[PDB]
């Protein structure tokens, strides 16, 4: 498809089932450890994804702690946008 995933979860049990992580000396968020079964990995998340949207707003500049704070602060659902890093540029 041509239009970024947008993955779209509720928190379960043991919450979403993916951690967040963030680079050295540079800005950008990005998924790891999605694990097996979890609502993160039935939307569609992967590791190695660069998350671009939470719920609507772009996080793509923000820290690590803007974003979790983002994440959590929602109420037990999550719409994130994200993208390949691969082939996927910010101009
Ligand atoms: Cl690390
Ligand atoms: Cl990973
Ligand atoms: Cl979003
Ligand atoms: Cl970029
Ligand atoms: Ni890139």
């Amino acid at each position: 498809g041509m239009l970024p995933r947008l993955c779209c979860l509720e928190k379960g049990p043991n919450g979403y089932g993916f951690h967040l992580h963030g680079e050295k000396g540079k800005l950008g968020q990005y998924i790891r450890l999605v694990e097996p079964g979890s609502p993160a990995e039935k939307a569609g998340l992967l590791a190695g994804d660069r998350l671009v949207e939470v719920n609507g707003e772009n996080v793509e500049k923000e820290t690590h702690q803007q974003v979790v704070s983002r994440i959590r602060a929602a109420l037990n659902a999550v719409r994130l946008l994200v993208v390949d890093p691969e082939e996927n540029t910010q101009l």
